[PDB]
């Protein structure tokens, strides 16, 4: 899949969808998902309580909301069971098939940040890398960063991926 990644509000994101990190309950808390919260609305929280539990690995969709986007992909990576790398390589190919099930072409991911906790950044990095990078071609994958430091990094690693000179 083709890949870019910026310094943005993921909540201005606008293209098919955004992943958002959760807990396998659906309950969106502190940071972003609060932000997402927020700017959709409470029927996103509706739609996930609809849903109700899945599997920490897993991924539901539910509505946007209020959010310039249709869906918003959930990637459980902990709650139930310890967010692990292989509960982060698991949550972040669940979200992926999630996208070409519903044949969308342009997504957004949260990128780091809150999928590292307490687990080595660079480590995440490339399972989410490796993932991304198995997905069809026809999503582009955008991965919004808090900070433009951050951004220019995950350019780079890239961009040294391309190559490794």
């Amino acid at each position: 899949a083709r890949i870019r990644d910026v310094q943005g509000d993921i909540t201005e994101f606008q293209g098919d969808a955004i992943v958002n990190a959760a807990n396998n309950y659906l309950k969106l808390g502190a940071g972003v998902a609060g932000a997402i919260l927020r700017k959709g609305g409470p029927s996103i929280q509706e739609e996930c309580d609809r849903i109700g539990k899945i599997r920490v690995g897993e991924a539901a969709v539910t509505g946007a909301g209020n959010l310039p986007v249709r869906y918003v992909i959930h990637a459980a990576v902990l709650g139930d069971e310890p967010a692990s790398l292989e509960t982060v390589r698991k949550a972040t190919k669940s979200a992926l098939e999630k996208a070409v099930e519903l044949g969308l072409k342009t997504v957004a991911f949260t990128a780091l940040g809150a999928w590292v906790g307490g687990l080595p950044a660079e480590a995440v990095f490339r399972v989410m890398f490796e993932e991304i990078k198995k997905a069809p071609d026809t999503l582009e994958v955008t991965g919004v960063h808090g900070t433009e430091k951050s951004a220019e990094a995950g350019r780079r690693a890239t961009l040294e991926h391309h190559h490794h000179h």
